[PDB]
């Protein structure tokens, strides 16, 4: 239901806050499937990493991009003034409950193109208030500040760039994640011609 989706509450929700969050996005027996295969790659190689989304052991992680990519395309070019023609690949990142936060960023602070941050969470039964995780983000035009759980197949949209300045508070279990940027294609053809010459 992508096209409904999309139309209904992503594009006004992102319009409106440049943040959206869309829970229960595969459903709980996917979810653990792809859980399985960040555990799998983490635990042992398989030959922070990239993954295209048809590797071997990968093909539930790219099913989640192509479902991904379908709401995106299903936004049909609404999401603010932006043209989408491509995206990163998908960042499977391993992030410990080590009793560390994550600085203040922004994402994209140097107009590199990506315009859309997009992370699905892969933490079964998460519960911050003991495990912590939380992530914060300060819209930046805004009087207030989101509080955002790592919930298990949560699915989370944000501009990348200076708009969403977000830190992570400290955890204290391991986490799993996948983030994917997806560009906008007046912005990274300006970055390419900047970095050459420029
Ligand atoms: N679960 C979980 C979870 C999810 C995110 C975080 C905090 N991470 C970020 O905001 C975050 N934001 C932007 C990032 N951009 C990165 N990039 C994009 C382009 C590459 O050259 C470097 C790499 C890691 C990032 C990154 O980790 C902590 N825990
Ligand atoms: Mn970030």
């Amino acid at each position: 239901p992508a096209l409904k989706l999309a139309l209904e509450y992503i594009v006004p929700c992102m319009n409106k806050h440049g943040i959206c969050v869309v829970d229960d996005f595969l459903g709980k027996e996917t979810g653990q499937q792809i859980g399985d295969e960040v555990r799998a790659l983490h635990d042992t190689g398989k030959f922070i990493t990239w993954i295209e989304g048809k590797e071997p052991g990968c093909e539930t992680i790219g099913l989640l991009m192509s479902s991904m990519d379908d709401l995106i395309r299903h936004c049909n070019g609404k999401l603010g003034s932006y043209k989408i023609n491509g995206r990163t690949k998908a960042m499977v990142a391993c992030y410990p409950g080590n009793g560390t936060g994550y600085v203040r960023h922004v994402d994209n602070p140097n107009g590199d193109g990506r315009c859309v941050t997009c992370i699905y969470y892969l933490n079964k039964d998460w519960d911050a208030k003991v495990s912590g995780g939380i992530l914060r983000i300060f819209p930046e035009g805004k009087a207030q500040f989101a509080d955002i759980e790592p919930k298990f197949d949560r699915l989370l949209f944000f501009w990348s760039d200076r708009r969403n300045p977000h830190e992570v508070q400290p955890a204290y279990a391991t986490r799993y994640a996948i983030t994917v940027w997806y560009f906008d294609a007046d912005e990274r053809a300006r970055a390419k011609v900047k970095y050459l010459t420029g």
